């Protein structure tokens, strides 16, 4: 979950 929201941004 970390990484893919750090992605989004």
């Amino acid at each position: 979950l970390a990484a893919a929201m750090a992605q989004a941004l």
